[PDB]
């Protein structure tokens, strides 16, 4: 499966789509695509990867960063997430948890 992922910046108010194997994280499908998104550890351990999700649900089983609470708030690891079914997620979410 492939899945249509869409990204919104909010504060700089873009809109990206992209399309993702159901095996490759989020990020990785961006960058090829031509969308560099933040990132530093790029391993599930940090912040900076950070998006909220809008509508569909990801796999991010390899994150360890985020709380029970926070992922079920709807914030996403981008650099360690998988769609698993169409996605809408804001990037550049950060800050938000501070
Ligand atoms: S780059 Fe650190 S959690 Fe994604």
């Amino acid at each position: 499966a492939t899945f249509k992922v869409t990204l919104i910046n909010e504060a700089e108010g873009t809109k990206h789509e992209i399309e993702v194997p159901d095996d490759e994280y989020i990020l990785d499908a961006a960058e090829e695509q031509g969308y560099d998104l933040p990132f530093s550890c790029r391993a599930g351990a940090c912040s900076t990867c950070a998006g909220k999700l809008v509508s569909g649900t990801v796999d991010q089983s390899d994150q360890s960063f985020l709380d029970d609470d926070q992922i079920e708030a709807g914030y996403v690891l981008t650099c360690v997430a998988y769609p698993t079914s169409d996605v809408v997620i804001q990037t550049h979410k950060e800050e938000d948890l501070y």
